[PDB]
């Protein structure tokens, strides 16, 4: 929905940890 999950998304992305 936003870009901005990319910065640290491309480091990794565990919203749900």
């Amino acid at each position: 929905e936003m870009r901005l999950s990319k910065f640290f998304r491309n480091f990794i992305l565990q919203r749900k940890k």
